[PDB]
């Protein structure tokens, strides 16, 4: 769905940046920390993650019709 897509796009953007400024995050406090950014980011920064997301899905429906 939209609001998952939206954040692993940021989030695998973000992620080596993130570790880089938390040098010894564990994975659970990574995906929390992960969690207040996002919590702590504009409406309008998370929407534009969501239009970045639906462009991609966009793009990934058209290349099937193409392979099917």
């Amino acid at each position: 769905k939209r609001p998952m897509s939206a954040y692993m796009l940021w989030l695998n953007a973000s992620r080596e940046k993130i570790k880089s400024d938390h040098p010894g995050i564990s994975i659970t406090d990574l995906s929390k920390k992960a969690g207040e950014i996002w919590k702590g980011m504009s409406k309008e920064k998370k929407e534009e993650w969501d239009r970045k997301a639906e462009d991609a899905r966009r793009d990934y429906e058209k290349a099937m019709k193409e392979y099917e």
